[PDB]
């Protein structure tokens, strides 16, 4: 028993990590095969970050500029591109650490791992969502910049998130694997809105689930709702509406208890209504909906 | 910016991760250099686990009764010896894999990576505290047992936890690597008492420094305070007495954000006796007690 935010082991992804060196600016790179990816800001001062021509800039730049280093071996350029938000790097060497993989765009409300690096060197793991704002809350300073959020299945890491961003606000904007932004942000120093910040519905109930698994129980009922009466009180709350394949990803869950989805509902609905009254969940005091169905499942049956 | 309990890499770790096997229990075990370590009670089948006498079993053990598997390879035992509360298995070959590392038994109130494992394949990392009562909370299941806490300094592995036994509770013991238990817990099917568990005062306040430097700074009061005065607060709610080795250690965070230790101390007082009202710190309802100075540090300059 015991419930926490637990990220996937990170060493697969760790023999990834290069550092991209381009002009005076220092970011991570993504090394597998004979490919390193970056953020495409890499090639940027911070002057011209205000309005850049990318292509332009990209222009002046040549493969000699670009200094890839693996620890302190020196990966020697032949080939650079940019796809979308990100420059592609063809090395001469194909990562001999490249584990299985898959290039992935994820669903917001999903959750994923992100290795957080500075000068190609990992510093720490957490896990996160892709907020259905397409923002994540991170933790990422400068030097930050391309650090990937990822999934593991058995041994294949799916990559889906590369930090690109920080945004006034404190929240981070990054892209997927082939350099497309997750939300209307754009790689450009001006202030860009990150949008309302609803609460993902199907994480927390799958969350009050796994309370109710690991023992925490109190804030279970003697009611039941409809999806009409509970989307009622969500959208009051900024929660997603929950929709009937959020109630089918929620039955294994629901079926591991014996308490039916709409419940489940009803509990969270009293929890919305009239809050914790100083109690806790799984030692949170707000209602937590950073661990999807899939998340509970696994850390309740640990799969490797 | 931005804040968030973030582990270390676990690569280092994962690459010592083994599989145990003694009779019909199956565990994991920690091989570095050509010795495998894991808990006795791996000798123990469910029926002597209410009194076992560990040092009688052992005696109806031989090397070839010790299943130790890395990856699909089995391991060769030459030799298998008993030290407190884990086994020392002998083998044949040195793991290729075994970074630098050290055995450290961790204070009460320090914080570790701890690498969940099942059958020797790792299957998350979360970061958690040494409670002062000498438990962790952590997520482990069934199998999890022999899975390992640790620190990272540069290159070295510090090994500080091996994960042993849950409480009735839902809470977890274990023992440091030469196998003594933290706190008075045995590893015996018996009703043992966890003891009361204090808020670690110097991590809320290492945490609320956190908050002013990422942003947070609703808590911050027109007030200031004395050591006698904010610990008689403390005992009230069952907080960590504040020393003034505390105040020296939360020095580099007063120095960076120019609040002294003493007026974050009042601030804290005002939390505790007017709660949050509502409002949240660094996306938290409750004070948070699992970030020492050092990971508030770290986390905020990005140590690799
Ligand atoms: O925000 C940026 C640089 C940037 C600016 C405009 C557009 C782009 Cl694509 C990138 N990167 C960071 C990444 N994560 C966390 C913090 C920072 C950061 C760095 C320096 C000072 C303040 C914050
Ligand atoms: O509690 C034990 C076994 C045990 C019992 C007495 C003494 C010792 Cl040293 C070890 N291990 C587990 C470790 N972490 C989490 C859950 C469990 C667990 C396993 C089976 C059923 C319920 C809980």
């Amino acid at each position: 028993s015991g419930f926490r935010k637990m990220a996937f082991p990170s060493g697969k992804v760790e023999g990834c990590m290069v550092q991209v060196t381009c002009g005076t600016t220092t970011l991570n790179g993504l090394w597998l095969d004979d490919v390193v990816y970056c953020p495409r800001h890499v090639i940027c001062t911070s002057e011209d970050m205000l309005n850049p021509n990318y292509e332009d800039l990209l222009i002046r730049k040549s493969n000699h500029n670009f200094l890839v280093q693996a620890g302190n071996v020196q990966l020697r350029v032949i080939g650079h591109s940019m796809q979308n938000c990100v420059l592609k790097l063809k090395v001469d060497t194909a990562n001999p650490k490249t584990p299985k993989y898959k290039f992935v765009r994820i669903q917001p409300g999903q959750t994923f791992s992100v290795l957080a690096c500075y000068n190609g060197s990992p510093s720490g793991v957490y896990q996160c969502a892709m907020r259905p704002n397409f923002t994540i809350k991170g933790s990422f300073l400068n030097g930050s910049c391309g650090s990937v959020g990822f999934n593991i299945d058995y041994d294949c890491v799916s990559f889906c998130y590369m930090h690109h961003m920080e945004l006034p606000t404190g929240v981070h904007a990054g892209t997927d694997l082939e350099g497309n932004f997750y939300g209307p942000f754009v790689d450009r120093q001006t202030a860009q809105a990150a949008g309302t910040d609803t609460t993902i519905t199907v994480n927390v109930l799958a969350w009050l689930y796994a309370a109710v698994i690991n023992g925490d129980r109190w804030f279970l009922n003697r009611f039941t709702t409809t999806l009409n009466d509970f989307n009622l009180v969500a959208m009051k709350y900024n929660y997603e509406p929950l929709t009937q394949d959020h109630v089918d990803i929620l039955g294994p869950l629901s079926a591991q208890t014996g308490i039916a989805v709409l419940d489940m509902c009803a509990s969270l609905k009293e929890l919305l209504q009239n809050g914790m009254n100083g109690r806790t969940i799984l030692g949170s005091a707000l209602l937590e909906d950073e661990f999807t169905p899939f998340d509970v499942v696994r850390q309740c049956s640990g799969v490797t």
